[PDB]
């Protein structure tokens, strides 16, 4: 089919946090059937960014998760055409991102257009005081609801000095076709920095994933 052992990614990221806009742009490459991806993420605009690069990770592609046979690959099957997400990020302190990823394909490259939004992170928060260190690994529950597919993940940032710092993830998945919907079933995530430069310029990225259709896993 369209989806190879080894595909590439570009993206442009848009957006802004608590009014102040920026953009990145990224290209990387991965291995949609291994859930293994990696890229190198360049701010462009408004930086240095003066909020936490974390918040921003799980937006830089379900294609890139190792999905086991007797479990419907909801995403694979949205190629060549594609598929869009939509996703709502409620951190316990009431900042709030709202981002959306439209995902098309050209050739053996997955090309990724994305706008983030982030509101009321207060002033002396660990988002706006960058005291975050990396998100924990993590969960995610999908399931069907009127004809697309939903995905709530409870996510946590580990804090500098010790602690966590909870963010609840609520995502909507539209193919851009009619497709087979898949079954109750999970995810599991793990995304890490490997790399980056002092002020976040240069980014290197990387996130495993491998879904499960039952639990105890």
């Amino acid at each position: 089919s369209v989806i190879k052992p080894d595909m590439k990614i570009k993206l442009r990221m848009e957006g802004a946090v608590n009014g102040h806009p920026f953009a990145i742009e990224g290209v990387g490459l991965g291995k949609p059937f291994e859930g293994k991806q990696s890229m190198d993420l360049k701010v462009k605009e408004g930086g240095p960014l003066p909020f936490a690069y974390d918040i921003l990770t799980t937006v830089f592609n379900r294609v890139f998760a190792k999905y086991p046979e007797n479990i419907v690959d909801y995403f694979k099957q949205s190629f060549p055409e594609g598929y869009s997400w939509e996703r709502s990020m409620n951190y316990e302190d009431g900042g709030i991102c709202n981002a959306t990823n439209d995902i098309t394909l050209d050739g053996d490259c997955y090309i990724y257009e994305i706008r983030f939004d982030g509101v009321n992170f207060p002033a002396n928060g660990p988002v706006m005081q960058k005291r975050t260190v990396k998100w924990e690994p993590s969960t995610e529950k999908l399931y069907v609801r009127d004809g697309v597919l939903k995905g709530d993940v409870n996510m946590a940032l580990s804090l500098e000095g010790g602690g966590h710092y909870r963010c609840d993830f609520k995502t909507t998945y539209k193919a851009k076709k009619v497709v087979q919907l898949p079954d109750y079933h999970f995810v599991d995530h793990h995304i890490e920095i490997k790399s980056h430069d002092k002020d976040y310029s240069n980014v290197n990225l990387h996130e495993h994933a491998e879904a499960h259709s039952e639990l105890p896993r």
